């Protein structure tokens, strides 16, 4: 399991819990020096669980999906929360059974629904650890709206710096101040599946991607990926999605 306390934590604390969750997940191979993550795992190995403390000292255990690091539910004292989707139904027979009572959240886990539910997108919603703290403070106590708002802060100050080197540099920025994030970072968030696809296409094809990724840098000037060459593969992206699941 892996922990992040946000009771003295600073930019050094969140990057060694964000290094520790990357070698949390398991791979036998790396496609150009990336860790390619597993197409499927049988049982309870399947799920990671994050153990995380705000600044008071509460917390929330939360379920990963080691396949794709997706987040499937979490702990709060005595109740499970799952997402309404059926992998989150599945992961509720391997993780939290202890539970008193388990509760279906009226959402699935992808920003387009979770956006809806908390009626803002997430170019609006404030990131940062000091958001981390209060995402976890909202999740000790059930309201589905203030969860889904949670939830995005969550995912992304978790999964997304996983999956990428630039997101866990923007939330050491925002170690001691939130800040909505940076086109740059949503668009990345979107390409996580297209460039895992593609960085996997150009291994019997020189390196060359069969089809471009267009994303948005950080000036905010569309760009496009034709290769691995490039400071995104070479630099940013740190997980890849194995194409067995896209
Ligand atoms: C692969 O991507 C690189 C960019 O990392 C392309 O780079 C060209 O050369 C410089 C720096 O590498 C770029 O700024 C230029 O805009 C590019 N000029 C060209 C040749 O178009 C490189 O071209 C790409 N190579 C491919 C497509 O195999
Ligand atoms: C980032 N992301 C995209 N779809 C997702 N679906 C679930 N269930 N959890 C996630 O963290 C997620």
């Amino acid at each position: 399991d892996v922990s992040f306390r946000l009771s003295g934590a600073d930019p050094s604390s969140y990057g060694m819990f964000i290094k520790d969750l990357r070698n949390a997940l398991p791979h036998t191979e790396k496609v150009y020096n990336i860790p390619l993550l597993l197409p499927s795992v049988s049982g309870a190995g399947r799920y990671l669980l994050m153990h995380l403390f705000n600044y008071d000292g509460n917390t929330i255990t939360v379920a990963v999906d080691v396949t794709n690091v997706y987040i499937m539910g979490y702990l709060a004292l005595t109740t499970s929360y799952f997402f309404n989707e059926p992998a989150a139904d599945l992961a509720s027979q391997y993780v939290f059974r202890s539970a008193r009572r388990k509760i279906t959240l009226p959402y699935s886990g992808n920003y387009e629904r979770l956006q809806i539910a908390a009626g803002k997108p997430r170019e609006k919603i404030p990131i940062g650890l000091p958001a981390l703290d209060t995402a976890i403070s909202t999740l000790l106590h059930y309201d589905s709206t203030a969860a889904a708002g949670a939830l995005l802060v969550l995912i992304q100050t978790t999964a997304e710096a996983a999956r990428f080197k630039y997101i866990e540099q923007q939330i050491q920025e925002r170690a001691y101040r939130d800040e909505v994030p940076s086109s740059a970072t949503i668009s990345l968030e979107n390409s996580w599946s297209g460039l895992s696809k593609q960085i996997q296409l150009a291994q019997g094809n020189n390196g060359v991607f069969r089809t471009p990724t267009v994303l948005v840098d950080s000036k905010g000037n569309r760009v496009q990926i034709t290769n691995v060459t490039s400071n995104v593969v070479t630099s940013n992206i740190q997980l890849l999605l194995n194409t067995k699941n896209i």
